[PDB]
């Protein structure tokens, strides 16, 4: 509704994770006060260009890491960068790995979650009195998983094309009988802290939202078993390759994700009642 | 305690689900305010007659389909109907299938619950100082359970006698991820939104509560994955088969449950500390 | 920060489960009261001496047994026992069994867990703006583990020296299809529903914690289900061996945790950003 400064406009909404504070990509950047029924995002909005595409972006955490999974708000967020006009969102994240093969360095563009979070607060957008249910069957941008794909290809990365993302309350780590349950007993790839209700959200808002995942670590699996030192440094380490997929992608995202292609855009068709 | 108008009394609650804001099945129909000490139930309570049998109706969701999952005044609705002097609870159910044999169409009379949710902010009317732990090894109510049963083979219908429904948090659907859990891991049967903390609820304020659940669709199994127009379409077109089964059972229903089979009747003799 | 009467310090604290609401073991008892940020702790703390060792006392669920466990005050309570200077932290708790071999009676020392619940509020003392992320791989105290498997050989109990516990949310207990899968799927050993969060606040309090769990019954699996007078009645019965065990266990504290075989002593050096 209502952004400080006025009129601000922006067509690919980027959302950092652990270690992606600063935009690093974007030229010409405004900070951005965006009005949210929910009050503040986690930090000022960056908005600039990325060869002739508007980009918006958000760290999650707040510059510095200020602010905890359990403790972002997801609504305020999400509600900001859909009020500037966002149809694409790239979330990066920092991930832990449940199997050998998907190695701290590589990326990975999961294709399904399981949500295993319980004090998030607010799940949707919708609390009524229009009750809304969105399919989520699929719940990312397929159209927008693609173009990451192909993008970590060509630059010559390693890039897993499937992933099944749990996520976890936090903010303490899995025991070692939790990470032997997401495993063995759910068969999950890659686990994580800030998915949800991110994605939820971003599904009601019929955004075309994607994850970029870097793994880490090995979660409870190696000699020694994570710490937040180990996520941060692997991902400062790696930041770069982060910002050259992005320099990649973004500028493909001119247009609009094809409908075929994207589960969420007109997700509020047949699930308003 | 306080009703408007005062003197009000039912001994059948019917708590309805998706498809279900209106009686249809009483006669004589007051609109009745009951006090609670959690505020405002999901509507009025509708307390009217079926064949000499005074019955008390709630649309969980309120009249339009109003209140979500999640924001459901579920205390309020449950001391209401306790207030009123019901004794038996019939709760109406739209659920999705996670097996082929049970199929849309099909009724359902659950005997277990496992409880996937997380946002319901309270699970119980006991916070202190009186300590209560019920036991609810066997959930529902015998007594009931089998009365339904019986209606449905009498009229005609297919009902299956036994199913362990998963309750999600919602308002989204499963990913097919979660749902492969459900299904594969935990072999649950149906899968809903709302029996949790319902049940619990009634359980705690000694009622035989029991739930009447109708198949509205295979969650994300069939080539097209549930959304909320089909699960609604679906009941709306099954609510008179619905309505026969609430018509046959009520008047049965004129006396008192049997101890024995009502494993929540005398809950707190033991619970209480 | 402040507590009356002033100047008061433990070194050793004991939290006491269902069943265990006075010291019983404690010289020359005093009742503090100590500020937190976050409100009261469930009861006094009542501190006192055991052979030259300074105790600390406190019931999580309060004389009487008034505060259920989705109502404690986890916060108030970590945060009191901290502000006293204990290193050590023993927690007395009842617990089910889903196997054949941990027997009402029996004490079980647990080594893990798995954190089944939904409505605590608060799992983390830190909501920024330091973010902390405390490793849980090994969430219990392998020093206090020791000495209290040590302690139940010498006086000749039955103590075994493994075990996972689920907590689950309550209060009330759980399904037959709930426990089915608590034993089948996660091959969980015992049940109760206090360790979360305090155990999470304990780590991140750098405290050297561990449970003595006594086993009070079998969960949904013998004949008759589990009843919260059971478990007092088991609890109360036993108390006299717990007793034992804490005269026996605490002098032997009276120095520090070794940091090699303290999971949580150094917890927050690689945990915050
Ligand atoms: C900076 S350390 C905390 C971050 O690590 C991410 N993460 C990395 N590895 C793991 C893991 N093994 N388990 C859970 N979250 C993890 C989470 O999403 C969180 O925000
Ligand atoms: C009107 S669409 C929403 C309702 O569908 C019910 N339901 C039907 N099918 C499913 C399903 N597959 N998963 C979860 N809830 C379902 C839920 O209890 C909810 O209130
Ligand atoms: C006094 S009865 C309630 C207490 O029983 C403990 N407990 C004992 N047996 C069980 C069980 N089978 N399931 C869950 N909690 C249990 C819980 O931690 C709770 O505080």
């Amino acid at each position: 509704e209502i952004t400080r400064p006025p009129g601000v406009r922006a067509h690919v909404g980027v959302i950092g994770g652990s270690g992606l504070y600063d935009p690093g990509i974007v030229e010409n950047p405004v900070e951005v006060k965006v009005s949210t029924p929910y009050g503040n995002p986690s930090d000022f909005i960056v908005v600039g260009d990325v060869a002739g595409v508007k980009v918006a972006f958000l760290p999650r955490h707040g510059r510095g890491h200020r602010i905890p999974p359990h403790a972002i708000n997801y609504r305020a967020n999400i509600w900001a960068l859909k009020a500037l006009g966002v149809k694409w969102v790239i979330s990066v994240s920092a991930v832990g790995s449940l199997r050998e093969d998907y190695r701290p360095g590589d990326f990975v563009v999961p294709d399904q979650f399981i949500d295993m979070t319980k004090n998030r607060r607010h799940y949707t957008f919708y609390d009524g009195p229009v009750t809304v249910h969105v399919s989520m069957a699929d719940p990312f941008c397929e159209d927008l998983r693609q173009r990451l794909i192909d993008s970590g290809r060509r630059l010559g990365y390693t890039v897993h094309e499937r992933g099944t993302y749990v996520c976890i309350e936090g903010p303490r780590f899995s025991t070692r009988a939790e990470s032997r349950v997401w495993k063995d007993v759910f068969k999950a790839d890659i686990i994580g802290m800030t998915l949800v209700p991110e994605i939820n959200l971003a599904c009601e808002a019929q955004l075309c939202y994607a994850t970029l995942a870097m793994v880490t670590d090995y979660d409870v699996w190696a000699d020694r078993p994570v710490t937040a030192e180990e996520v941060e440094r692997v991902m400062i380490s790696n930041v770069e390759r982060a910002r050259r997929m992005l320099y990649d992608v973004i500028p493909k995202l001119a247009g609009e994700p094809e409908l075929e292609r994207c589960s969420c855009c007109r997700a509020l068709d047949t699930a308003a009642i």
